[PDB]
């Protein structure tokens, strides 16, 4: 049954002006090249990476409305042992670390993301079998 639904949609042009920003969380899931290359409001890279954010965004989002929310604890580590990626063909894949690798380890994430105009989005369901 499902367990957690998200969704999140992200402003392209306000992703692009913070992604690159020192100590935020962007800095922990984008390498700082990506979030160099992002900053540019008009670029390919700004487009997919916003995607991938907006994917993130969805899972912990989903996550936060699930069981798992309330515990245990340290809400900065949810927003770093999670990341989402994309392989070749545009297929977005979730990877897990820490802990919400461990709680989630029989749980299936299905993620979908798409981006148009000035904004990306994504929706993310948390299933059990």
């Amino acid at each position: 049954g499902i367990v957690g639904v998200g969704i999140d949609l992200v402003s392209i042009p306000d992703f692009a002006e913070q992604v690159d920003q020192p100590g935020t969380v962007f800095a922990e899931t984008f390498t700082p090249g990506e979030r160099r290359d992002a900053s540019d409001k008009s670029s390919s890279a700004a487009r997919h990476l916003a995607a991938r954010w907006a994917a993130k965004e969805a899972v912990i989002k989903a996550w936060s409305g699930s069981r798992f929310a309330q515990r245990p604890v340290l809400p900065e580590d949810i927003h770093r042992d999670i990341e989402v990626v994309t392989d070749m063909w545009g297929r977005p894949r979730v990877r897990l670390t820490g802990a919400i690798a461990e709680y989630l380890a029989d749980v299936t994430i299905h993620v979908s993301l798409t981006h148009e105009g000035d904004t990306a989005a994504a929706v993310a369901i948390l299933e059990a079998p």
